[PDB]
């Protein structure tokens, strides 16, 4: 399920919340992992609530 990964261990992951999303109109947090070897690759959405825009 996660997009891009780490080459041999992931350190964390880090968790951008975005707000309403323009298509499908629920609030999202963009997913990303910091690996241990290189930094941040995009990870995957996390869909929440149903939203206004």
């Amino acid at each position: 399920a996660c997009v891009n990964q780490c080459p041999d261990a992931i350190d964390r992951f880090i968790v951008k919340d975005k707000g309403c999303h323009g298509v499908e109109k629920k609030y999202y947090k963009q997913v990303y992992v910091a690996c241990m070897n290189g930094q941040h690759l995009y990870c995957r959405t996390e869909w929440g609530g149903p939203c206004q825009l």
